């Protein structure tokens, strides 16, 4: 669930999950419209493939566990719903972390409207 996800998101960045990466770019938040801003923003676009190819899930509300090993985030060995959609969320919040470099404040409070257009996984 966002519970986990938010968790993974600050261990990583340092940055409160929401409101940081929760209405950056096209697609991180509930939107998924569009050009991805940035990377930060393909991030996003490639979480929200990832979770849209588990249709059988519930990858939002689910809740799962995790733990840190050696410094790096390992999925416990859930259900299949659980532990994937944990893999989901660890990709993204490393892809956060990896691209800090290239955050950028503007694209904070992204108006939806300026996204439009499908765009295939
Ligand atoms: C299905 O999509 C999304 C992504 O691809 C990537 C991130 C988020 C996301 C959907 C969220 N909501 O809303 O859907 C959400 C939320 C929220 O619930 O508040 C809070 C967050 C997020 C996300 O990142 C940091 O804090």
């Amino acid at each position: 669930s966002l519970l986990e996800f938010g968790k993974m998101i600050l261990e990583e960045t340092g940055k409160l999950a929401i409101p940081s990466y929760s209405s950056y770019g096209c697609y991180c938040g509930w939107g998924g419209k569009g050009t991805p801003k940035d990377a930060t923003d393909r991030c996003c676009f490639v979480h929200d493939c990832c979770y849209g190819n588990l249709p059988d899930c519930n990858p939002k509300s689910d809740r799962y566990k995790y733990k840190r090993v050696n410094g790096a985030i390992v999925c416990e060995k859930g259900t299949s719903c659980e532990n994937r959609i944990c893999e989901c969320d660890k990709a993204a919040a490393i892809c956060f972390r990896q691209n800090l470099n290239t955050y950028s404040k503007k694209y904070m409070l992204y108006p939806d409207f300026l996204c439009k257009g499908e765009l295939k996984c």
